[PDB]
């Protein structure tokens, strides 16, 4: 009975159009998927390794609904791939159907369909019994946003609109290495289990990065914004604790855990947000230059890779 | 000696003594027992042993329940079968250290320690013996208090909370030694162990975390229980380290991460972080039939170190 | 706009001040110098090259009231060998527009913000390509920008505050050799590569308060009456950290230390994200010894992230 309405998800850090305020009441959103295994260079020295995504990029595009919508997503697991794949979404209650039913072998898909009863920004990743960790630090992870039916409020219960909307996925990689030191190569994701279960068990990632690899969000790839601007950003990371921080501004409004019953904390200079969360930040450009944004563990940031740059425009 | 009395008997974790969730008298004296158990224990299923100190012979030590105001008697035994010196540390007790300055016993002793639960929450309780402090919390000996306010839980709002069941989860980290070889130690004795803990746990990387002392503990048979409709309060605690607890299928209706219960929940959370050192509590009601995971969100520590348990709810 | 100047001392203690601003918004003026110099940080002997704000680290917390300018004059005297370029949370934008900001030895600048925003931030030194290296060798700190009215609990009524505190948390990757022994550099330069790798493992070999193991212990030991209210703000500008009370609570807690926000009630632990200051009020109500801790025990009594607290009274 309720009307359906498809959208087209775009690559990260971009979002899909939609609108903050609902113009309508709940409807069913049709979103499509297709699972990609695939080589993927993570750092400047060529470091290799095969990527498990959600339509070929790390991470997941951003979906967007509104409070009391249903989503539907059709998750399609070509048969290019040789692994199976059972997509999680923390906005969900309940299996979905149960593994049996979500699940998805190469050469099959599947429909999923959940209320999303509850507004906030939630992580969804991939689940399989026994592979988890693996799947998740392959980048197989993504976040949902779901508005309030009328946009986002400040602490006073008074609105907030964003002029630009980012989605800031940050992933942690453990890349095998032999003995030497260097780092290793494998033809399928099949043969690097072996020493990836060893790699994740000492707690040390190799690499920590936004939008897939180190750099990607820096150079010509930096996120714009104008002084002046509402600028709103989703940041998330489905398996470690992150700690995000915008050089020389602040978090106006944050919902460090992403829940937006909950009224925002306020001016926040940096703000934890837990491994297997999403969270939520707003701020205001008062001037122009080059602002980055970075996992407040500076080893992680500058070493590792989590760090990006924000160019904003205007007159100073 | 003016208040009444009243003698509790405690449970094993992670069942909770009997209690009334609203205070139905004033304040009391509610008198507790407990024996501390040096023993050998099986935290994996490859059966690696470990010298394990416990209250009471388990890891976590039992919950503690009484209500804001009561005054809080333990009688702390340690038999002359044990061969170290322990005390005990309160986070919910002020001055003393926590009545560890006042709690040290040696094997064959005992003391009886008491204290007003001025400050409702839940608390994490941890021995505390000068120079051996970590050792001994890492090797199983903590728990928890809950103080609940002489009114029961209230939401963000201000209205009652009610629960139908209570879970005390406690959360272990597990730092054991390996040779040369690769393999796990074992020792005669707690003290021939003491050199080999001291540099396992300056790694700061932890072999095992488990809830209830060992991997699968709360899986399978000894899942934890509840039926569709059912509020559910989940107390979750970690002394020495930080977690992030996610009910997989579920939420964390109202949350108390830091769990002092003065402070208003956090709504819908997907998965909250409760520091090392503290005791947080999440309320939940279950709508969906099923098997609903417990777990530690960092994936690896969950699904590789053994921090995961099951929720096996009925109903339809 | 009116001008003072102000001298700060070196942590735990404060510059004196005042909790409620007694004149409108000022231009208050401080003055630090860089100094890169060995430091023993354990009582096994262990030196490190540390890169300081005013000699200690942590270096000094500054303190201010919201909408006063906070004006620097960054000092890098020609005795030192690196360049260094400081960085406030608390300041909105870049600082250094119209003129580049770094510092090199024997060179000095004049910084200049107003302080928008209430709270406690952390301030450290951001130089280009090697922000992590500077960092987790002392040179940060934290200040504070009070609300014109003070601090306030969570009712909207007034705290105030008999002592504050500093405690800068510092963590520490002193680089070892093949054998597992601290290895030695006789400058900053000659440490950098075998620094970075000991960084990049992500474990401290030490997790310090005031600079070293036991610097607030027995006769540093911070002291305290009973009745007192204190306020302890602590800084991590690297690392996530959980400071708890031994003995004690904090009663009012603003764990990521915002003051717009109201404070936490009876925190037995708390969470401060790393490149975060966080503050905590508690009133002392029986004398003794207190423990203050990082409440990752092994980080706190292995590592030495812990000090002491002599409270006298009845
Ligand atoms: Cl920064
Ligand atoms: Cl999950
Ligand atoms: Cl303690
Ligand atoms: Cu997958
Ligand atoms: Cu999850
Ligand atoms: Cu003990
Ligand atoms: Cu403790
Ligand atoms: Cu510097
Ligand atoms: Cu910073």
């Amino acid at each position: 009975t309720l009307p359906r309405v498809k959208v087209d998800l775009v690559k990260p850090p971009f979002v899909h159009a939609h609108d903050q305020v609902a113009k309508t009441g709940p409807r069913v959103v049709e979103f499509t998927m297709t699972i990609e295994e695939k080589k993927l260079v993570i750092d400047r020295e060529g470091t290799e390794i095969h990527a498990m995504t959600f339509n070929g990029s790390v991470p997941g595009p951003l979906m967007v609904v509104h409070e009391n919508d249903y989503v539907e997503l059709r998750l399609i697991n070509p048969d290019t791939n040789t692994l199976l794949h059972n997509i999680d979404f923390h906005a969900a209650t309940g299996a979905l159907g149960g593994g049996a039913l979500t699940q998805v072998n190469p050469g099959e898909e599947t429909t999923l369909r959940f209320k999303a009863t509850k507004p906030g920004v939630f992580v969804y990743h991939c689940a399989p019994e026994g592979m988890v960790p693996w799947h998740v630090t392959s980048g197989m992870n993504g976040a949902i946003m779901v508005l309030p039916r009328d946009g986002l409020k400040d602490e006073k219960g008074q609105p907030l609109t964003y002029d630009k909307i980012y989605y800031v996925g940050e992933q942690d990689f453990y890349v095998p290495k032999d003995e030497a030191g260097n780092y290793k190569k494998y033809e399928t994701p099949g043969e690097a289990y072996e020493d990836a279960v060893k790699a994740m068990r000492t707690l040390t990632p190799t690499h920590i990065v936004f939008n897939g690899a180190v750099g990607a969000l820096t150079g010509d790839h930096a996120l714009t914004a104008a002084v002046g601007e509402r600028v709103l950003v989703v940041h998330s990371q489905a398996n470690r604790d992150t700690r995000p921080h915008l050089i020389g501004g602040h978090g106006d409004y944050v919902w460090a855990t992403g829940k937006f019953r909950n009224p925002p904390d306020l001016d926040q200079e940096t703000w934890l947000i837990p491994g297997g969360t999403a969270g939520a930040a707003f701020y205001t450009f008062r001037q122009p230059g080059v602002y980055a944004y970075v996992n407040h563990n500076l080893i992680e940031a500058f070493e590792l890779g989590a760090a990006g740059h924000f160019k904003v425009t205007g007159e100073w």
